[PDB]
């Protein structure tokens, strides 16, 4: 109080992409990052349950959607990804 002051403002920065490339890095499957191994996975992955208790809110609209998959049959009994064409 008997003040009158300010000074709250600043910005964000994202930017880094580099030639580099992965070493047997952690792709998490939750936000979609890189960790050097489980070791921090474990730990990481915590911190989204606790976020997830709190920013569990009384939201109104929930959904999720899909991810298409499919697959070959083959004749002779097997079973391969054969991943199909890149549609792109
Ligand atoms: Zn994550």
């Amino acid at each position: 109080g008997s003040s009158g002051s300010s000074g709250l403002k600043r910005d964000f920065i994202i930017l880094g992409n580099g030639p580099r490339l992965q070493n047997s890095t952690y792709q998490c499957k939750h936000c979609d990052s890189k960790l050097q191994s489980t070791a921090e996975l474990t730990s990481h992955l915590n911190i989204h349950n606790e976020e997830f208790q709190k920013r569990a809110k009384r939201q109104e609209r929930r959904k999720q959607l899909l991810s298409k998959q499919k697959y070959a049959d083959g004749a002779f009994a097997d079973f391969k990804q054969e991943s199909g064409p890149s549609s792109g």
